[PDB]
């Protein structure tokens, strides 16, 4: 019958732990005040049950504090684990009243401690890997920024060839792992040189190597779609323009000063100096709200030179 | 034959069960007059069952009421959980005409209890997770805007220091714990410095210190992209002209009245004033829709300068 | 041989049941003209089967009508749930010709009923919770509308008491609840006093009281972020000029009135007036598209008294 | 040894049904050249497998004809799925060479045959729901449609009342089922009554009705957000004039007619009447891009008028 | 004891799987160099297990190539499986050093073969239904691209009929079979409709019949939102003025030849008759981008007409 | 009583396991001083457990490089997955101070080997289809871009010839697999041809093909919808004037030069052969921002006309 005392142990460990607090049963515990106190299987059941709860507490808070990320390395977060499951079940063991150490608290309180390992570990290196990635995507433009950021530095015509040597480099030596990433890093890259400095020929003249991703070889201009790149390459070529005001003012300033001379024939060898001088700081041959400057200036000197022509009829 | 009898008293429980409401029930109960109320094990696996039921109701109940946050600490909810299972038990089994001690109901009332603890406590960590989470990231932008709101305190050249040093003790010590949640508290309190006054010049003093984040070290212009720095340093210098209105007027009335006077050649000297001013309200070398206004204010005085000069010969 | 022969009956009654419609079974069942009619346990098995189908028929038809609102109260759907359950075991009895009292057929029709109605009222009870939450963020809007419509109460110096004590006693007795929701509740007073008429000073003066959220007790400037603050300002002071269309009209006149004087020396002081009366319903100094018709009026007075000084000197 | 013979039949029929294809099986069947035709088990297992298969093959069949929806009805969904019961069973019995009659094949084509029309029944009845929610939703926009889609009978100050009726009968009596559809209903007629003709007129009476919505009572401009209200309401007051190009052309040359009178004087008593004929097809105070005509119209009428003053004093 | 010896063997035959490669074991398999050579159960636990690894390589094989379209048939797709299943058992029993024919290689290559192919023609399935929607969609643009793309053919006032009567017979006969689906096939037809010439003649036709979706009997206007209906409508006749650019020089040069004649009395009938030829590619009262064009040609031609009226006075 | 003496030994394990670190176990076996150490069936459930981490850790590892990809191939991932095997059971043992040879040890780190080996192959053969997938895509872009890069050769009258026969071929073929994909690579393949120059002679040609995709034949034309081809050609037609800024500043050069000729008569000439000239580089008759330009053009030279016709007549 012994399938059955057992499981009239199960009903009464249940009626125990659903009918008390953890307070009030540790205050009759001692005083020998429990439901079922002279049934030694429904306080093994109890106890059994009792641990089991206690191992899914300190569980849980360990893999809540796991899931957002408290735990950097994996070092750290065994050590946590251990620090909080043997304190853990010491204050358990003695909230609930019960001993730390009755072979029944322990045989549920360990229950199922290898699987409940293997979670963790699982959980916690799903985010060490998440944060792996992000690092490496954040670091490698540190390391590019050391030889990217001076805006002379860029505009040198080896920079385009440091930038393919590195991502060639990091992709064949596991620097730049995951070849699915290497996209992010290139676009993240980019978008840095873009709106910078310089970066107009940066871009420019690095759109013409190779660079191998996902089995098949390209070039960096056909990697990103061809519309892509007209608006990468326009957005680069409107940084100088939209972060160093002083420039703005300088080539706005000049370009009313030649369209307001009293000749127009000086005017327009002025607008094309200006020209051939922004075609230095823009080389690409995409449309930018500069050329529209241009545009705009040479109608207004041409529409002065036809009027200043009209108008020499009069001084015969 | 055991296993039959009780097979037979699970098919005359469900058709109990099904056949009577919560309220017939309990009127048929005291008249004897239920369709099985002869045979013993029918009336055991009603009860049984009609415990399973309650202890549902009112686990559904708690955990609806945990699922969408009303209960803030663990106390307060383990509290809530236990006077709601001994009322439910009590009412439920009262509803149901069903002694509230009778054993056979409770062995379905407390049928699996552990684990339905151990589901209320998970999911009620979970959102105490979630809470603690949203009440750190709301708590860490009080404690900055101690420092950080005064208009005058915060272009200081030690309000950079200040944050700098906040971060990276909040991030070793454990003040701001998730490596994750620091670029949702950096993102914040750059949103709130940047559309204040004097935002400028704290975030161009900022954006040169050193933050750890994701296990590779950068700069705080280099952790969100070079890109996002030009747009938010914009609109941290449209901030002042677009929440104190008196400065807007100040600046557009002092423009127009430099672009006014007689001689431009005065005009010239204010403008240059204004802008010399205005440099100290927008350190960074952005373009802001304000350096487009000292643009068009040039543009107008230079076309003034070259009619009054052309109009100088007829004093002659 | 019992686990053979009632194994057979299993497949003769899968057999009856895939070659018949229900229709054909009952017009074949009173003609003795089944293709097992003599077996008993392969009758038997058909008819435990025939009703397990009409238990999940009835089942999903009440769950269908579950999960898309049709029933409000929990009383209504046990109600209906209970009626449907009688009425569609004797209906679907019925139709497949089988005795709606026969035990095998209740057997089946009754097989598992309890966790059947676990599931029910989980579901229901979701349903109802989310009908819960939404008629506590319907109705904590007519409460607020009772002393927040009439556009003279709300700018009262009051009404930002008013409304901090209500959120303050709605988070602590339970009136509100969901200290998650609360956040949905102030965001939908405020569009509300955003978008009406004096909602400036009921927003610029309930910006600086107490309210607690998540743990953390900030002020309502600061729970919503600062630049989202400002942006809320704005609206709330482009409200009355895109409300009453009157106002609009009646500002607009009278800065044209202003403008159009033939001394720009009094024009001076009606712009002033205006901008003084205007203050009086825009109180935060944040930057409107009225501000900017000062502005423009300001600027276009300036040059006209310029130019009436300039041509004041041929009076002479 | 019943427990290995059986056990090898498995093996032998799996190396059967792997090695042969659907067609080179029925040519080696009545040639007696399988690879275990001499062992019974082996084509037993064969024969109860292929049957599995092919009641898989046809109930794929019918649960993706049902997924998209081809049965509208249940009873066309059943005939259907009997029909292609039969004829599936028939038509792959006899491709796969088999007697569609052998008691073994059966037993694997009918093994589960209830939860297989559970399975169906449940996803069938999902989407007869969907449709029928669907249909609820186009049928009760019709039929408001019959005396809401004339121009005339709309702006009667009876058809708020008509509506409110229509919503709180179909509320009460279950023409409107669904409390969380009613305001996808309501939404719905609103866009519909907001662009089109005398909508305006609508809308401002019905915004003071009441409707009942999740257990709390509000009015219907309370329903939807103010702002909501607001901007549909704009919407409203825009559509006369979106879709009627014949009133924006009536409305615009009158509006030049009378700003291009000689004399301004009788120009703002044109100007008045334009308005106070306007506000009878707009009568709700927000600010719609009318408005701004009449305001652009007094502004330079305005301006005529101080100018016709201004030389006016030429005739003295 | 055999409960234990081959418990023993799978442990044997673990370690044999993991210590060594595919390409170690072939080679140490005829050197007679294994580590458990000499047991047989061993040996047999590791056929039976490298089988179960063939079978899922070559039904990952199957499986991927499936999720991504590339059997379109289903017949192709047998027939691919079957060549795959007979050359990778072939081919990896053959890597895997092990005879492609002792029984116990098979029965684990084929272990669980008929419930692999449930899912492998379960997904192939899902794929071919959904091809044959996109099919479906694709397929009746061509079939009304027959009569609908020429631009004459359209506004023919029996145009409307066709499309009317072929929604009909196919939502009727089962050429358009998803009543769900017919919605995207509307759409797709008046959006192709919308944005060609003449389309506006052709949607104010069909805009009145009769269609039958999801229960409900509505009219096309009524089907879709009446704003959307206006809006489809507006591009519907801004379509003719953004595709065929002569006409929008036609007509731009029109209206300027017609507001620059000298009297303005003439003007008026040329704008009047440049309205009344623009109706009939404009049929339905929606205000477009070119009734606007009209607005402005009039309100400068009723300047024009004032101006000179007013100057006609000089003649006097 | 082995089914007690083995369960008690597995508490033990656990125990031992939960009670240590994996440092203070090794530092405690040589010494002899673990909690179980004399039992022998606690210390094989110790070891026993102890390998089903190990196994996991190696198996975590692995899974978690193959998820983000860093193996591309196959064979690279089943080397580094041998090796990783091989050195982390031995590693593993060496640091929890077991015998990296103890059959007990291995019974648990091979204890659920193949399927565990076919989880990796699952998920990298996923990965690897996904990179397959984007490798075609990326592929079929180079290839024509070998014949479609070039500004001259597009604009032939056989390049669409070959773009059709190079989807036909591969989608017959095998070099285009995925029917699903073909979308994209055309997508990809016009937007490439949509904003590069000439592309609008290239895709009027192309757009009249026959193209079989899912089933159904048709058109490119109306492969895409028509509105979509609309825009595309839009944008197509808009790629040589946003690409090649020398263009642009030439055609607006001599517009307004045209434009500004002193007889209007030579300037409708000049003004018809630029139009001419422009029909050569954008043949579809579509609506771009340049027949604006050619508009405001005819405009301004017609009314030029009118006026000089108009002050003609003083030459009278």
């Amino acid at each position: 019958k012994e399938q059955r005392a057992r499981d009239l142990a199960d009903e009464r460990s249940n009626e125990i732990i659903r009918k008390l607090t953890p307070e009030q049963r540790r205050e009759a515990l001692n005083n020998g005040t429990l439901l079922y106190q002279d049934d030694p299987y429904a306080m093994e059941a109890l106890r059994v049950k009792t641990g089991r709860n206690a191992a899914y507490l300190v569980d849980d808070d360990v893999m809540q504090k796991i899931k957002e990320g408290v735990f950097r390395t994996r070092e750290e977060m065994e050590e946590y684990r251990h620090s909080r499951l043997q304190e853990g079940a010491k204050v358990y063991a003695e909230q609930f009243g019960i001993d730390p150490e009755d072979v029944d608290y322990q045989r549920g309180f360990n229950g199922d401690i290898t699987e409940r390992n293997i979670s963790l570990y699982g959980a916690h290196d799903n985010f060490l890997s998440q944060q792996a990635q992000k690092g490496a995507i954040m670091n490698s433009r540190v390391e590019l920024n050391g030889v990217l950021q001076d805006p002379d530095m860029l505009r040198r015509p080896d920079s385009a060839d440091f930038f393919e040597k590195y991502i060639d480099n990091g992709l064949v030596t596991g620097a730049i792992p995951s070849d699915a990433q290497a996209t992010q890093l290139i676009s993240q890259a980019f978008s840095d040189a873009s709106s910078r400095a310089g970066g107009a020929d940066f871009l420019m003249r690095v759109g013409d190597k190779k660079v191998t991703l996902n089995g098949a070889t390209t070039t960096y201009r056909e990697l990103i779609g061809e519309e892509q790149w007209n608006a990468l390459m326009v957005t680069a070529q409107r940084s100088q323009f939209e972060t160093d005001a002083k420039l703005n003012e300088q080539y706005r300033l000049k370009i009313n000063s030649a369209l307001n001379q009293e000749d127009p024939r000086t005017a327009w060898e002025m607008l094309q100096g200006i020209k051939a001088e922004l075609d230095k700081v823009q080389p690409d041959e995409q449309m930018t709200p500069q050329r529209e400057w241009l545009i705009s200036a040479q109608e207004q000197v041409q529409n002065q030179m036809n009027a200043w022509t009209k108008a020499q009829a009069k001084a015969l």
